[PDB]
DNA sequence: GGAAGCGAAAGTGTCGCAACCCGAGAGAGGAACGATCTCGGGTTGCGACACTTTCGCAACCCTTAATACGTTC
């Protein structure tokens, strides 16, 4: 991990320098470059810059995956490395995963959840508390605080 | 990267069919010799197709891993 992070220090530096001037923010989760901007029609020129910079730096060894270059906007689904970005500009787990968690909690309410799926739900609710804290409060309202306390951590 | 099978893709040879040629022959006419149409091989050109070669998909996972619960690469 650290070797791969260092091998793209110059790539990250050049991309960030050339990308912040056009008002585009750039990140990389070590294999997955993310660009976003509030200015329309400026991201369409980024993949060519990425390709030419990769050729300049790594030659032919490192290259983009042209089948994995995805454009998106508020008209479509928006998720960055597993977290859905709402139309309200807030982080979320997505409607489908939040309904899945609701189904799991409802199953636990009636004692239809075995040990393995109970552990999976406690793990997923820890992750949900990390990503979307308001979901925990909403589930406390929906499924009562006592039931959530019995499932989640008690000490 | 690439077993083992197998099939795609492209190139090359081959082999049968058509088209023509060429000698032999019975004998039209009409009064003889041999016109003319056919029989039997033989040659060549051509194109469809069979055969030949190369490439590429992707087993396994090497001695050599860790094992609370969840996302991410």
């Amino acid at each position: 991990p650290v070797i791969s992070n260092f091998c793209m220090y110059e790539f990250d530096n050049r991309i960030h320098a050339a990308c912040k001037k056009v008002e585009i923010t750039y990140t990389r989760y070590a294999d997955d470059l993310t660009f976003s901007s509030n200015i329309p029609d400026v991201l369409k020129a980024v993949p060519s810059t990425l390709e030419v910079l990769l050729k300049d730096l790594f030659g032919s060894a490192l290259r983009l995956n042209h089948s994995k270059t995805v454009f998106s906007s508020k008209a479509h689904n928006r998720h960055v490395t597993g977290i859905t970005i709402n139309n309200e500009e807030t982080l979320s787990l997505g409607r489908d995963r939040k309904r899945f968690i609701k189904h799991l909690i409802n199953q636990y309410k009636y004692g239809l959840l075995d040990n393995e799926d109970k552990a999976y739900l406690i793990g997923l609710l820890a992750f949900a508390s990390h990503i979307e804290p308001s979901f925990i409060t909403r589930m406390n309202e929906k499924y009562s605080l006592e039931l959530m306390e019995r499932l989640r951590g008690q000490r």
